[PDB]
């Protein structure tokens, strides 16, 4: 709304654009977005052609395809080359004459690639206050700690919420203890987050609310079996069964382990899947 | 061990195989991949033909098509009929009879589906430990709070977020106040917990570390403007400022505002702007 539209390879850019002049694109940091630029707009419209930027993975720009599975690991370039074009081809759309650039944070950055690979569209840029390190003095230090703080804020965020899950449908301490167990390597542990991340937005809320009745399971009782481990007594995932079977005399079935007694005590499990089925 | 694939619509489904006899299909919860039942299939394998599924969004499988927009809503049963009827498909490509299938946790309502909807293809199914509340007398307290820890880790997020904002580029307080303000709609809320997320981990290690050079900024030197924030003093990005200005000569600009100053100060802002390329 407000907006224009250019499409490249990937991704449909939008930008905000206003005034008269030479043009002056206006790259956004962590925001991604360029209508924090809109108020300095107004003071520039009688002096440039200013353009504001939604970087193609944020705001009213949309990807037309997925990023490259690279993407995620913390040395990709692809994203900031891809950004850095991004720019170099709406000037040349814009303007047959090099423009002026401006960005900030991460966007001075983006401005930074823009002038390494694409210096003929710059005729003059501006860089505040950049947050990169590559060139500083012992960098791998920032890269370091930059890498630490990521993994720090993502982990830490869900153990929370994962502690409370746990306290709210009374699971028992051994498997609580079992299903959030971090994994023995470095990517174990941020497939983990991601895994756990896709579970709160994608299935716990739609199956555990999905469209079953109990009458569902009364046609098809001599079929059903309901498993309770003995390890996991008092929690909500029994009580779910003691209902069931209070309400439609599908019997329980006591079999060992807790909540994952698969894999807690796999013979004895199995013992008991064979006297149901064998 | 190798694993097996069926190609479905929307999906490559992978799992384990082991064994002989009749089939057995294993549905994993909340990990989301079959591994877990390989030491029980271990006990079951002269009994059963045991397969231990990946579902289609976890492990080795992997989407041919991105999800439906709508699998986001907390009602969207898009994941959960799709996932049973991959169980179905897979149990017909497998057997000409019907199957005995278990589920755990999430699996196990994922089983209460390929019952309800695909019959034929169940000879016998187990629920272990289902939590699905929607039948329950008190369906209404369970799914609330369900949609509450999800609720929590938005939250937790979004004020753990300023913290990152001001801890990740070791900014002024009052620019990280600004830069994780929240959005005024829950649904913006949601996007803007999204987009901390995704600049967390496809963003700021990637672009802080990317490689541009001090030879990059010398060969282009009468080009560039260095800006640093007169309210922004003390912070990581003006220290950068201030060994590219130390090493190449490049000047620095001060301009009114901090971090964020352009929207901050915009009139101040523009006016420094206009003194330099104006």
């Amino acid at each position: 709304p407000g907006m224009e539209t250019l499409e490249l390879q990937g991704a449909k850019l939008r930008y905000h654009q206003v005034g008269q002049g030479p043009v002056l694109i206006f790259i956004p940091g962590a925001n991604g977005t360029g209508d924090i630029f809109l108020p300095l707009a107004e003071q520039l419209k009688d002096h440039f052609t200013v353009v504001a930027v939604d970087r193609r993975d944020y705001g009213e720009s949309e990807l037309t395809e997925p990023l490259p599975d690279s993407a995620s690991n913390p040395d990709s370039d692809y994203r900031v080359k891809r950004d850095a074009q991004d720019i170099a081809e709406l000037a040349k759309s814009l303007s047959d004459e090099p423009v002026y650039i401006l960005g900030s944070s991460s966007g001075s950055i983006v401005a930074m690639h823009v002038l390494k690979d694409y210096p003929e569209v710059v005729k003059k840029i501006a860089f505040h206050e950049p947050p990169i390190n590559t060139f500083l003095p012992d960098s791998t230090y920032w890269k370091d700690k930059n890498d630490d703080i990521v993994h720090q804020i993502l982990t830490e965020g869900l153990e929370k919420g994962m502690k409370t899950f746990g306290e709210t449908l009374n699971i028992a301490p051994i498997d609580a203890k079992m299903m959030s167990q971090p994994a023995d390597t470095e990517e174990g542990r941020i497939e983990q987050y991601k895994r756990t991340m896709f579970w709160l937005e994608f299935e716990i809320r739609q199956y555990t609310h999905s469209n079953i009745t109990l009458d569902d399971f009364t046609k098809y009782s001599d079929k059903i079996t309901l498993l309770n481990g003995t390890d996991s007594r008092g929690s909500f995932p029994q009580d779910v069964n003691f209902y069931i079977n209070k309400e439609t005399g599908i019997p329980i079935v006591d079999i060992p382990g807790g909540h994952l007694g698969y894999i807690q005590k796999p013979e004895g499990f199995a013992d008991v899947l064979l006297n149901m089925w064998g």
